[PDB]
C-alpha cells in the first residue's frame, strides 16, 4: 500500500540527516564485523559520569518516592525547578525565577516547543553558519527558512548579523528570531566573546527581535574568563534560553529546560501536556538529588570537567604534532573541534574513506552549514573517545590526509 | 513588553484545558493545606507498582550498562523493540516486526509525532465523542478540526461513524484519520465490541481511511472475555497504534510506542531526533529487563490488575448503593467511570461546588466532548485512590447530588 | 470519483454563504416564472448608471487604444493610478502617491490580496459585529480567527474594542489587524463618528496594530459633515485601505484598489501577477476616461447619488408609516438598511417565507454576525430596486411581519 | 516604520519575478523617451484582434443589457458557460457540461483558485522543466514544492516523469498534482505528442494523481493534426483544465475558466465569491456575443490565426537565416520560441545588454526552469511584434549574438 498518499504536506518538510547517514553506515560495520573508534559521537563520557552513584540515587528514589513512577506537572516538579534556579544562579550567573523554568525532554524538546509557539511556516529564523544540525532540521520541519551568519574564533560575526538583517528586510522578508549557541558551539567549538554578546543584545533591541540562547555546553568551559550567558545581560527580556543537563548528568536522561516570560511562557506551558505530558519522573528525581547532594562540584567540576579538558588538550596536541599545516579550531569550551580539509576537498566522501579504509568515524560537518560553505569541513569529537583512542584516531586521520594532499 | 506580538499565529490554536483548571483549584486548596479525596487523577497506583524491584534494576542498569546514560537510537534500542514485539504478540494478540515499532515519550509523544506527520492545518479527524481531551487538544493545536461520533456501552457507534463520513463528504470535507480508544476508553470507560471493531475496519477500507488505535488501556481489562486490537485484524495495514507501558510500568517513565509502516514509519522516524532525540535511556533499559524477566505477569497481571479490578467493584457498589437513580458507566476495562448528573445540570460548576463544599475532586467531563453535549457529565477515576477513599469519595458526591437533585 | 481525498486540508476552511444560498434559491424562482421584488443583492441601479455613455467610451477605447486589449502592469495602468490619486484627493481627503495604489479585482480582490500577505493561519483578526460577510469568509478561508466588536448608530464601539483587545492579550492570543467599514457599513448601514475614528487610531497606536479601512461606500454618502477616512488621519501609517469604484462605475467592472506602504505594498505587488495578472484592461480604460471626462460629477454626484438618496428616503418613509413599531437603522450613507424582527424571531426563516408568500427577496443578516447574536436581523437594499418597487416591497414585508408578530 | 514585522510568515514565500521585473524596466524605457522593439510579453497582436468589432459589441451590450454593469454569479453568467461548452465541444474536442465550467479572472485566476483548494504547504507539485513562471510562482507562494520533469520538442518526457515519481515516493515525499501545458507551451513553445498524452494519463491513473491541463494555446495551433486535450481522453476524470480566451478575444479582458468535477468543483465555487466576486461582466458579455455571432471563425480562425502563423514562420525564417548555427525550438503552436545561447552563456545579462544596446526586449529564460538549468535560455515572442519588427528584432539580436560569441 502507498502510505505516501496519507502524509500531510508538511511531512515533506521533514528530511534525512547526513549526521545520521554516516552514523548508520558505521553502525553497519559495527556489529557486522569491523572494530572502530569514533570521533563522530556527541555523547559525554559514560565513564566520567558517576553511573554507580546515579544507580544508587535511581534505586533510592524509586523505592523512597512513589511520585518517581507517576506523572509530573507539565512544567516539572517544583523542587527541580527550585534547584535548577539556584544551580543556574550559582554556576551560570543566572538570576531566574523557578516559575519561569519549564522542564523539557532535553534541550531538543525545549527547542521544538519553542519553535511550535514562535514559528509560522515561512518565517525566517537567523542562525550562526554553521550551526547545530538538529536545530536547523527541527526548525525547517516546522516550516522555517534558515538564514545563517558566519562565525570565527570569537563566535558569530555580529557585524555580518546586522547586514543580513538589513538585506533580509530590504527584500521585505519577515525576520523574528535569532538562534545562537554562544558557548562551545556545536559543531565549530568556538564561543562568542563578551564584546559580541553585548553587541548582539543591542542589535536584537534595535531591530526588535527575540534571541534563543542554547546553553547546552555552558558547563563544559575550560579556558574562558568570566563569560556570562546573554540571558544574564538581558535587561529587555528579549532572550529565551534552551538548556540541558545532558552533557552533565547524562545525555539519555532527557532532562532539559526553557526559560521564558510573559505570554510566550504561558503558551509554552499550555501546549506541553498534549505533546510530551511531562519530563521523565525518574530523570527529574535523579537530577534533583544529584544537584542537592552537591554532586555537580564533587563529580563534574573537580572531576569530569578536568577529564574533558585533558582529552581536549591531547586531541589538539595530536593535531598540532601531525597536522600543524592544516586549519582547525581551538575550543575553550564544548566537546568538538572543527577540522578543515584543503579548500575544495569533499568532506563527506573523505569521512567515508576514514571508515572504509582506516576504521575511524568522523562527522562531515558540511550538513551543518546554512549555505554552500563547509564542504571541506569535518567535525571531531573528543568527549567520548578514551585518552588512547584520540591519538590513534587523529593519527589515522592524518594518515589518510597526506595520503591525499 | 508584550510577547503576544512575537507569537506565531498557530500559537492561537493552543488553548487551556479543564483537566487543568480544576487541578489548579485543587492545588490552590492544597497549597493552603486542606484535606481532600481525589477521584480526578489519571495515575496508576504507585503502590501496586513494584517500585523496589524497578529501583534494583535501575541500579543494575546504570551500574553495568554505559549506554543507559547516553543517546539511544531515535526509534529505540533494538532489544526493547524486540522484547515489545514479543510482549505484544503474547499479551495483546499482535504480531509485529521490531523494525516497525518506535519508542516514544509515552502514548502522548506517539500521538503528537503521528499528528505532525499526518495532519495538515484544516484536516478533519474523526474521533469518538467524547474522547481523551489531550489528544483532542494535541490534534487541534496542529490545526485539525475535530468531528465526534457518539459512543454507547459498546464503544463507538460505528454505523453513525459512516453517517458522519457521509455527512462530511456531502459537504465536500476532507478527512483521512479516525482516532479511537477501543478498550477501556478515557473518559467513558466503555470498550468497543469485536462486532463493531470488524465493521470499523471495513468502513476505513471503504473510504480509504487510516485508523489510529490507542492501546493505552489494553492491559487494564478485568471481567472481560477475549478482545483483540484492531491492529490484529488489520489485513490492509490501515491502522496505526499508539501504545504505552504507562499504566503497567509506571506513568512517569515516559515509555510508549508507535506501530506504523512504509513511508509513514520512515517519516515518523526521520523527524524524531530533532523533536525528542530519543526516549529516556534509563526507562528503555528499566522496561527491557522488566519484560525480559516476566515481571508483567508476576506483578501486574496477578498483582496490580487485581487491585484495580477490586477498586472498580468498590466504586460501582458504592455508586449503585448511594445513587441508584442516577446514570453511570460500568467499565470492564480502563480506570474511569463516567457519572451523569440530571440531564441539563452543569457538571463543571457541580465539580467546583463538590470541591468547595465537600473536599472531593472530580473531573467535569464536558471538556472531553466534541460538540455541545456532555454538559451533565462527570468523570471518576478509581485506579489511584485507596479502597478506603472511594466509598467516602462518592459518598460525599452523593450528598451534594441529592442536595441539589 | 471521490475528489475529497485530493483536497488540501485548508480547503476545509472554505464554507457556504447563506447570503448566496437563499440568493440562489431566488435565482431559481426568477428563472421559473415567479415575478420577484428584490431588496437583496448589493448592486447599484443599472438605470442610474450612464450605461449608454459607458457604452460609447468602451467602443472608443477599444478602437483607439490597442492597450485596452492587452495586459497591463500588475499594479494597473499608471494613468489610472495617477487619475485615481487626484480623484481621491478631490473627493475623499486623500493625499496619496500613484505609486502606493494597486489596481485590484474590485475591493474583494483587494481584501483577499491583503489577507494573503498579512494573515498566518490561526491569527486573530478583529472586525465589527456584524461585518461584511464576504470579508469574514475571505479571512477565515485564509485560516484567520474572527473576533467581532458590537456597533451602534455611531459605528464600532471603540470602548468595547479596547476591552476585547485586553481580553485577547490576557488569554495570550495574538492579534494584529482590525478590519472596519467606517462609512455606510454593509450590512448595518451605519457610519463611524469622527470622534470614534480618532479613538480607533489611538488604540491602534497604543496596541501597535494595523487597520484595514474598507472605503466601498465613501461615495454613497448623503448627509454627514466633513467626515474623513481614517487613512487621511493616519499620521503613523497604520492604516491600509481597500477601496473600489464598483458602487460608482458599475459593480461588474471589477475595479478596486489597495493603498499601502513599505514592505506590505512591496509584497502585495510581488504576489499579484501570479494570482490575477492584472485588473481588466477594458475596465481600467473605461474608468480612466470616465474620470478624465468629468462623468463622476455629471452623472454620479448629480444623478446616481440623488436617485439613491431618494430611494433611501422612500424606503425609510415606507418603513416608518407601515411598520412604525419596528426598530431599524437610518443610514446617512451606503445602500443598506438593517431591519429587526422581535428578539427571538428567526430572520433566516422569515426570509424564506417572505420570498415564498410575497415574492420579495431580502437577506437574512444573521450570517453577517461574528457570534450568536443577530438572529432577528434582516438586511434590506434600496440601491437596486426602482422607487416604485420599494414601497410595494416593504408593504408586503410589513404584512408578513404583522401577521406573525 | 518597519511593516515587515506585520507580514504573515507565508509572505516570505512570495518572491520577485524576472518576467514582471523586466516588463517594468521596459515600461520605464518606453516612457523615458526610448522606443524599443519587444519580443517579450505574451500579448496577442492588438491589430489582429477585431478591436473595432469588439468595440461596437461592447457598446451594444452596455446600452441594451443592464446586467452588463452588475455582479454575475460567481461561476459566470449561464449563457457564457453554455456557449463555452459548445465552443469547446466544437473547436477543442471537449464534451463538458456548462455546470462544470467556472469563469475565472483569466487562466491565472483559474490556476490560483485551484492551488488554493488543492495545495497544502509542503505538497510537491510536479511540472515540466522549464514551465510557465507565473504558475511556478503562484504555487510556491501557496507553499508548494516544485519538481520539474525535462521536455523535448515532443513535450514532457513522460518516461522521466515516472522515474521522478518513483524517486519522490522512495524518499517518502507526498505528491498529488501534475501541472502541464501540452500545446504550445510557454516558454518552450513545444507541444506534447498524442503518444505521450496517453502515457501521461496512464501514469496518473497508475499512481492515482490529478492533472491540471493548461489550455492557454489550444486555439493558436498551426500544424498539429487532430491533437486533442488530455481532458477529452479523461475517462477516469483525473484531469482538471485551466483555460482562457485571452489569446483569442484579448489578453486584458481577464476571461478564463476552470473545468473540474465533484468536490473539487464544489470547493472552487464556494471560495470564489470572497476572492474575486466574479469575472468582469463586460468581458463576459463581450465574450458571449463574440461566440454567439461566430466571430471566432470569422476573425480568429480565418484572420488572427493565419496572421500569427505567418509571424511564426517569419521569426523562424529570420532565425534560421541569421542564426543557422544556434539551436531553437520550432513551435507548431503557441506564440513563443525558446532561443538558446551557447552553453554556459548568461541569458539574463544578455537580455539586458540587448535591451540597452539594440533596444530589443526579450525574456531571460532561466527564471522558467525548476532547477539550475536554462542559464543560456532566452524566450522570444512573435505574436505581438509586427510582421516588420520581427526581422529587425532578430537581426539586432543576431548582431549582439555574434558580437559576443
Ligand atoms: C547545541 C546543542 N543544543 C541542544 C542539544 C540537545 O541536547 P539534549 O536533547 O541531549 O538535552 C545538543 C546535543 N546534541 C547540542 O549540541
Ligand atoms: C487515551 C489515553 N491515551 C494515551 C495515554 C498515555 O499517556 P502516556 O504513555 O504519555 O502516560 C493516556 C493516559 N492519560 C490516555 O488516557
Ligand atoms: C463593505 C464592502 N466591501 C467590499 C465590497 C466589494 O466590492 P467590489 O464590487 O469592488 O469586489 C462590497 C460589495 N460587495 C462591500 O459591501
Ligand atoms: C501557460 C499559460 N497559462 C495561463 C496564462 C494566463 O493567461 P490569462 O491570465 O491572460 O487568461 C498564460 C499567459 N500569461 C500562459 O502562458
Ligand atoms: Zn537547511
Ligand atoms: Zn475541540
Ligand atoms: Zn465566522
Ligand atoms: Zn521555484
Amino acid at each position: 500500500m502507498d502510505y505516501t498518499k496519507y502524509l500531510a504536506g508538511r511531512a515533506n518538510w521533514i528530511k534525512g540527516s547526513a549526521l545520521a547517514d554516516v552514523m548508520k553506515k558505521a553502525s553497519e560495520l559495527q556489529k557486522k564485523g569491523v572494530k572502530l573508534i569514533s570521533l563522530a559521537a556527541g555523547d559525554p563520557d559514560p565513564e566520567l559520569i558517576p553511573r554507580a552513584v546515579l544507580g544508587e540515587i535511581a534505586k533510592e528514589v524509586l523505592e523512597k518516592e512513589p511520585k518517581s513512577v507517576m506523572y509530573t506537572p507539565a512544567n516539572g516538579i517544583p523542587e527541580l525547578r527550585e534547584e535548577l534556579a539556584a544551580f543556574l544562579k550559582k554556576y551560570d550567573h543566572l538570576e531566574v525565577s523557578p516559575e519561569n523554568i519549564v522542564i523539557t525532554i532535553g534541550g531538543t524538546g525545549a527547542l521544538d516547543l519553542l519553535g511550535r509557539v514562535l514559528i509560522d511556516p515561512g518565517d525566517v529564523v537567523i542562525t550562526e553558519n554553521p550551526s547545530y544540525i538538529n536545530t536547523l532540521l527541527a526548525f525547517e520541519q516546522l516550516g522555517a527558512k534558515i538564514e545563517g551568519v558566519p562565525v570565527d574564533n570569537d563566535g558569530m560575526r555580529v557585524d555580518l548579523l546586522e547586514e543580513k538583517i538589513k538585506e533580509l528586510k530590504a527584500k521585505g522578508q519577515k525576520v523574528k528570531l535569532i538562534y545562537t549557541i554562544p558557548t562551545g558551539q556545536n559543531p565549530m567549538g568556538v564561543t562568542m566573546s563578551m564584546e559580541r554578546r553585548k553587541a548582539l543584545l543591542e542589535i536584537a533591541s534595535k531591530y526588535d527581535l527575540l534571541i534563543i540562547e542554547d546553553t547546552a555546553y555552558n558547563f563544559m568551559r575550560y579556558e574562558g574568563g568570566d563569560i556570562v550567558p546573554l540571558k544574564a545581560l538581558d535587561n529587555e527580556g528579549r532572550v529565551i534560553v534552551a538548556g540541558t543537563l545532558s552533557k552533565v548528568l547524562g545525555t539519555g536522561f532527557r532532562i532539559g529546560w526553557i526559560i521564558a516570560e510573559g505570554e510566550i511562557l504561558k503558551k509554552v506551558l499550555m501546549q506541553k501536556q498534549p505533546i510530551d505530558f511531562c519530563a521523565p519522573a525518574i530523570s527529574q528525581y535523579i537530577a534533583l538529588e544529584y544537584l542537592k547532594r552537591g554532586y555537580f562540584e564533587k563529580y563534574h567540576l573537580e572531576g569530569a570537567l578536568l577529564g574533558y579538558k585533558e582529552k581536549r588538550d591531547i586531541m589538539l596536541k595530536a593535531l598540532e604534532n601531525h597536522l600543524p599545516n592544516a586549519e582547525f579550531t581551538k575550543p575553550i569550551a564544548g566537546m568538538f573541534v572543527m577540522f578543515f580539509l584543503p579548500e575544495g576537498a569533499d568532506g563527506i566522501s573523505f569521512a567515508n574513506e576514514l571508515m572504509e579504509r582506516e576504521g575511524v568515524v568522523v562527522v562531515p560537518g558540511k550538513p551543518f552549514y546554512t549555505d554552500e560553505s563547509g564542504k571541506n569541513a569535518i567535525r571531531l569529537n573528543f568527549s567520548r573517545p578514551s585518552k588512547e583512542e584520540i591519538p590513534i584516531g587523529i593519527k589515522k586521520l592524518a594518515k589518510l590526509y597526506k595520503e591525499k594532499f
